[PDB]
């Protein structure tokens, strides 16, 4: 029992970009974003998501001339009405994005193709997208995100007045409350949206559950496990160039040194790496001394496959001799001679 033969579309919510436009188009990704002098819940820093910045908040906000909320005189049973209607399609934008293999995370170890359907079906990376999203709404209704959007900020903020006012006294407690009270109806609409892809694909029968029958599952940790996701998965492919590149043995002379094809995907990966230290950094820490006792390393490797032959420590060691010894850090032995 869905709306599933009733067909809703909703501006402000376009086709996803945040690992670059759908092809033919090209660009236009996002990058993480980290800040020193912001809060993320408890802690200091935060690195946020392309995928978050990309989220669709529908009829939520308002963007003509100049921007406004769109939420300042709703009902609490219209504002439910417009969460729903924007996790509805943001489901189905993130399949879409996913399904045609643009989101960094559905892509294959190989370039050109296709990352293996999730064990039921659905495009590799879906779920775990869907139910990032999931949490990324919840932390902005909830009003426990970050403050990076002053136009989001102003969402956190109309949503917490709408409720205070449309419930009895006792409070974002109420927030909490009243979030609680929607939050499976929220997820239904993930569910719903699922259930439509029936109408789109044929590796399957889609009865909605299969990114879980309950929504997921800390912000935070959320993100930094999708920052981690995309890592491993990056550097795989990175993988595959240099060992397309560099395996053939030829290796010009001087030993002999790394030539053509080879040095040069050996370079992007060194050049990648270097990119990604500071996220990690920022990330590892801020995860590790909120949670004592556990590591980084172990958060990643245990969730994603792709993270299992990543040893953090020596892909993004700070120590002196591994500078030298280990020009292209993990993969120098694939970038080497004889």
């Amino acid at each position: 029992s869905c709306d599933l033969n009733a067909t809703n579309y909703i501006r402000g919510c376009q086709s996803k970009t945040y690992d670059g436009k759908i092809f033919p188009g090209k660009g236009g990704e996002k990058q993480w974003i980290c800040k020193d002098t912001i809060i993320h819940g408890d802690t200091n820093g935060a690195c946020i998501p392309p995928r978050t910045q990309n989220l669709c908040v529908g009829e939520l906000w308002d963007k003509s001339y100049g921007g406004r909320s769109n939420i300042k005189n709703d009902t609490k049973e219209l504002l439910k009405e417009k969460i729903k209607n924007a996790i509805h399609k943001e489901t189905e934008l993130l399949y879409e994005y996913h399904d045609t293999g643009t989101a960094i995370i559905s892509k294959n170890d190989k370039k050109g193709q296709k990352g293996k359907n999730d064990p039921n079906g659905l495009p590799k990376g879906f779920c775990h997208a869907v139910q990032r999203s999931f949490i990324d709404y919840k932390n902005m209704i909830l009003g426990t995100s970050v403050n990076i959007y002053e136009h989001i900020g102003k969402l956190q903020e109309d949503i917490k007045k709408i409720i205070e006012k449309g419930t009895p006294q006792q409070s974002t407690e109420n927030v909490n409350a009243w979030w609680k009270g929607i939050e499976r109806e929220m997820w239904d609409a993930v569910r719903c949206a699922i259930t439509k892809i029936n109408k789109k694909n044929n590796n399957s029968i889609f009865n909605g559950d299969e990114c879980g029958v309950s929504p997921p599952t800390d912000q935070s940790v959320s993100w930094f496990k999708e920052w981690g996701e995309q890592f491993c998965i990056e550097r795989l492919r990175y993988e595959q160039n240099i060992r397309e590149a560099c395996t053939e043995k030829k290796c010009i002379n001087s030993g002999d040194k790394i030539q053509g094809a080879c040095k040069r995907k050996c370079e992007k990966y060194k050049k990648y790496i270097s990119e990604k230290k500071q996220e990690w950094d920022k990330q590892k820490t801020k995860y590790e001394n909120k949670y004592v006792g556990k590591s980084a390393s172990d958060l990643l490797k245990e969730n994603y496959p792709e993270c299992i032959s990543a040893n953090f420590d020596f892909i993004f060691n700070d120590n002196i001799e591994y500078k030298t010894y280990y020009p292209y850090g993990d993969y120098s032995s694939i970038c080497s001679c004889e």
